[PDB]
């Protein structure tokens, strides 16, 4: 009973140390690792739940499970019911619950075969899941027991490969160690650091198969938990509370299980056009008139700009809601003056409320008060912490009148300053104090019989009390959505104070985040590491469906060096969300305050990066209406090749552009894998070294230069560009452009959306243009998917078609020669002037 491999060990005392006599006297095998691994461990016999009266419905099934021995964790829920839910050809859904009391459950919004079969082991009680097609065993619950307490819910299953990703928000590789590893999940302000629970909390995890199939895995529970890796290889959910809410995706691609994880969670919101440029902020510009020479400062040097940011400087006495009236008395001008340039203003809101004022004298506490919108303690009185303006209260955005005294608070700082987003930090939420100004109380949510691997080894630390009252339940339950609450809250203040798209960036985050806000990675080091670190992260958040994500461009935290911040603006300007921020002590890192080679290469990155917005913002349009990832590491694109399976310092955007960054220090050159096809250097297309890679799947190594990033097109796709602004107002008003690589057969694909850049609604009221690209036998076409008035008068003036093996002898616009052309032999580029519209068919044709 005792001979289980080392590697298929489960852990029988996760709760505490224990000797070999209290292992065996809980019914477990004590052997100790021979050098982690656990020394206590279940025998096949130790006893779980056993199914009993299962019955088959419509929907699926329904069971009984009956556990006759208690766990060693106390209030054991004896009596369990499953339901299992067949609910479309890709998805599986099964619950366990307390059929005896409702329990917390998070709130969320609703041949012919499936692609999964479905079975049950009797006793131990399991579920396991097939991929009909191929027989592969995807889950197996019969690995390990089942637990179902009060406050300790544990499930686990075998995996089907050593590849697994997902589980936000770590400083991981995107691929997670299944060498013994427990990844806790409990939303906490910590600067991004290894082994350590951040910002947010995404219980979901993608799991690669032999040959390139996939599936994916939502387990829908906020409470603190711990997941914990094996190497045999197996997962084991380990949550605090809730119930088991089990959703199983069978892809089989892995970019179909992403869209299927996003069917149920909510597909990306659409940002505002805008929302693309770049965005430059720091904590320490301290006046408008510091404000304003930043903005004057980029114009100068070329550089362009579309949002600029303040943190906590424009505050009156670091409290929401204000602006102070020394370096700040002139805020509203200088927010009216950044609209009439076309550019934007975005700034920091906490989420904690200045609770020391005199009553009458701070508009957003008293209204707070009067209308009961803060977290409340075991006296019914609001729970006080520590922050920025000092004692603080906490808004309790499950409270449905919290949602309309933030909408007010909104609407009306919006009346003095017409700011066009909201950056919301500090939504873990975080506390400088433990739990409060008056502490906690000595209860089992404070001390609960297991505490998740969370630095400083309790919940309270670093946040408020666990036993905290909000409106739907305790904030033990709730913990992991108040920073998602945030950003549905500051989402509809946003829609109703402006009446167009919003813009919510927010460092807390949980499943479903995505469908309302973006995200950043918070407060990195400026060092080479973090910067490498930053790939896996902004392509493990496009999975989780939150495509617009960066990192801080060049660090926050520490000094930036001047290589440095070259090296990052170039990555950086592939992030999806562009920002550079910087930390209140640090050196200047602005692209104007570098060296004039230095600015170059920056203001290049910035160039392309604004030559790619239409193509940027058709990929969010992608996500928006079909839950694609914008940001993609290359198994979503070529998952049959393993050798992509490790990738993570590249990544895709969509399916045809490469980006393989230099991400250290003194480096002229960077090795990158190519997968099989042609890969196109961009640096042949003309924006206002091997001209193609031909791979069969390898790595090459590229030239790489202090100002160059290797970028290159995959041959087979079109892509859309447009010429350069220091604003989108200014380029969304330029000729665009076509990037067309063609295959070996002379073949390619793309496409355009067009809208107005900011509407709600646009997709519903049909208020777009879409136009796909073709090229086929020496010619390029549109088609006409959908025209309106936005988008008619789009002008194409150049079309690149690149793999053109021979010199053309005409070139034909609509049947006549066009005016001017030029033909590379060496590059094989074929660089076209047209006078065309995107909106009208067309047809060029060369030979
Ligand atoms: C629930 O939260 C409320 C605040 O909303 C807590 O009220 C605080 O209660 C403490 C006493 O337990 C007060 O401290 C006292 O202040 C007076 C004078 O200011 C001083 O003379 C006393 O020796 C003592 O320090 C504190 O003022 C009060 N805070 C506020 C904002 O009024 C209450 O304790 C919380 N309940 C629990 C069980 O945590
Ligand atoms: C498993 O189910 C049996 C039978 O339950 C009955 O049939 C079901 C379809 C449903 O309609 C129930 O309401 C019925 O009671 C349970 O055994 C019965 O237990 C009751 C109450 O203890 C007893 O009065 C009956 O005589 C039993 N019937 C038989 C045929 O044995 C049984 O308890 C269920 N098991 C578990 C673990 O819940
Ligand atoms: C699901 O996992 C269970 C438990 O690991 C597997 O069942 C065991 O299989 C071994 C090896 O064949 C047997 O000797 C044991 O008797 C089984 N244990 C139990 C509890 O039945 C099971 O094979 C897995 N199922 C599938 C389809 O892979
Ligand atoms: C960041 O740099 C700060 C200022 O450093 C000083 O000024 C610049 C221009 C350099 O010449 C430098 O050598 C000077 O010492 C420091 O006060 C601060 O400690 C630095 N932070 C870290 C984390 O190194
Ligand atoms: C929040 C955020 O991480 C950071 O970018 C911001 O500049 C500062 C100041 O507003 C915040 N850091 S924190 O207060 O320490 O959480
Ligand atoms: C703008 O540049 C001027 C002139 O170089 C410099 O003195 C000033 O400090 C800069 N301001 C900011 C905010 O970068
Ligand atoms: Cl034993
Ligand atoms: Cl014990
Ligand atoms: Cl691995
Ligand atoms: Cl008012
Ligand atoms: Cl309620
Ligand atoms: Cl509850
Ligand atoms: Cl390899
Ligand atoms: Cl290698
Ligand atoms: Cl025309």
């Amino acid at each position: 009973q005792c001979d289980v491999p080392p590697n298929s060990r489960f852990d029988c005392a996760p709760d505490k140390a224990i000797t070999q006599e209290q292992c065996e006297a809980r019914g477990c095998c004590y052997i100790p690792a021979k050098q982690g691994q656990p020394w206590c461990f279940f025998p096949p016999s130790y006893p779980s739940y056993k199914l009993e009266n299962l019955s088959s419905s419509e929907m699926g099934y329904t069971a009984t499970l009956t556990r006759t021995t208690p766990t060693f964790f106390p209030k054991d829920i004896l009596t369990l019911r499953l339901d299992v839910m067949m609910e479309t050809e890709n998805r599986l859904h099964f619950t366990i619950k307390d059929p005896a009391n409702r329990r917390y459950e998070v709130p969320l919004e609703t041949a012919p075969s499936p692609l999964y079969s479905v079975e049950f082991s009797e006793e131990p009680f399991g579920v396991i899941v097939h991929r009909q097609l191929d027989g592969r065993v995807l889950l197996n619950t019969t690995v390990a027991p089942l637990f179902f307490a009060d406050q300790f819910l544990q499930l686990s299953t075998s995996l089907p490969s050593q590849y697994i990703t997902g589980l936000a928000e770590h400083l991981s590789p995107l691929m997670l160690s299944t060498s013994w590893t427990r990844i806790t999940l409990w939303n906490r302000d910590l600067a991004p650091t290894p082994g350590a629970n951040l910002y947010g909390s995404h219980p979901f995890y993608l799991a690669l198969e032999d040959g390139g199939s996939a599936h994916g895995v939502f387990l829908l529970n906020s409470n603190a938990m711990d997941v914990v890796l094996q190497p045999s290889p197996a997962l084991s959910w380990r949550s605090t509370g809730g119930i088991l809410d089990v959703y199983i995706f069978l892809g089989p691609e892995p970019k179909s299980v992403v869209q299927q994880y996003l069917d149920v969670v909510g597909y990306p919101f659409m940002p505002p056009y805008w929302g693309l440029g770049f965005h430059l902020c720091r904590w320490g510009y301290s006046s408008t008139a510091i404000t304003r020479q930043v903005v004057e400062n980029m114009t100068r040097a070329h550089f362009p700009l579309d949002v600029q940011w303040n943190d906590l400087d424009y505050m009156d006495s670091r409290r929401d809601f204000t602006f102070n009236k020394d370096g700040f008395r002139d805020f509203p001008a200088m927010v009216q003056e950044l609209h009439q340039g076309g550019r934007r203003y975005m700034m920091i809101v906490d989420p904690a409320i200045s609770s020391s004022g005199p009553a009458g004298s701070y508009r957003p506490y008293d209204e707070g008060l009067r209308r009961g919108v803060f977290i409340t303690n075991e006296t019914g009185q609001p729970l006080i912490g520590k922050v920025w303006p000092g004692s603080t209260a906490f808004p309790d955005f499950t409270n449905p009148t919290a949602l309309a005294w933030w909408e007010d608070m909104v609407a009306e700082f919006h009346d003095q300053v017409p700011f066009d987003g909201m950056w919301i930090d500090m939504n873990e939420p975080s506390n400088f104090i433990r739990g409060s100004e008056d502490g906690c109380p000595n209860n089992e949510l404070e001390n609960p019989p297991y505490v998740p691997g969370v630095v400083g080894g309790t919940l309270q630390a670093a946040t408020i009390c666990a036993s905290s009252h909000q409106f739907l339940s305790t904030h033990y339950n709730l913990h992991n959505l108040y920073g998602l609450t945030e950003a549905i809250a500051s989402h509809r203040a946003l829609v109703k104070a402006r009446g167009t798209r919003p813009f919510v960036i927010s460092r807390s985050t949980f499943a479903g985040h995505g469908r309302y806000a973006g995200h950043w990675t918070g407060d990195v080091w400026s060092s080479w590491e973090q910067l490498a670190s930053s790939v896996p992260e902004i392509l493990q958040f496009n999975l989780l469906g939150v495509p617009l994500v960066g990192a801080d461009v060049c660090g926050f935290l520490g000094n930036t060096s001047e290589e440095l911040c070259v090296r990052w603006t170039q990555l950086g300007a592939f992030y999806p969300f562009m920002r550079n921020h910087n930390s209140l002590l640090s050196l200047p890192q602005e692209p104007y305050s570098f060296s004039e080679p230095a600015q170059q290469a920056m203001r290049k990155a910035l160039t392309l990066r604004y030559a790619l917005l239409p193509h940027l913002y058709t990929l969010f349009h992608q996500a928006h209406v079909a839950g694609e990832t914008v940001a993609r590491p290359l198994f979503l694109e070529f998952p049959k090749d393993s050798s992509t399976w490790t990738v993570d310092h590249q990544l895709l955007w969509g399916e045809a552009l490469l980006i393989t960054p230099v991400l250290q220090a003194g480096k002229a050159e960077v090795t990158g894998y190519f997968p099989l096809g042609t890969w196109y250097d961009l640096q042949t297309v003309p924006i206002e070294r091997e001209p193609a890679i031909h791979s069969e799947g390898q790595w090459v190594t590229l030239p790489a230069p202090l100002d160059t990033i290797n970028v290159h097109l995959r041959a087979g796709y079109i892509i859309p560009l447009q010429g350069p602004g220091l604003t989108t107002t200014e380029s969304r008003q330029q000729p665009m452009a076509l990037a067309v690589a063609l295959t070996k057969g002379g073949e390619a694909r793309g496409e355009l959306f067009w809208d107005d850049g900011e509407s709600l609604e646009v997709l519903e009221r049909g208020a777009y243009t879409q136009v796909i690209f073709l090229a086929r036998n020496n010619t390029i076409v549109n088609e006409l998917v959908r025209v309106t008035s936005e988008g008619a008068g789009l002008q194409l003036q150049k079309v690149t078609v690149l793999g053109v093996a021979t010199a053309p002898q005409q070139v034909l616009s609509n049947g006549v020669p066009v005016s001017n052309f030029t033909y590379s032999p060496d590059t094989k580029v074929l660089d076209i002037c047209v006078s065309l519209l995107m909106g009208e068919q067309f047809l060029v044709s060369w030979c």
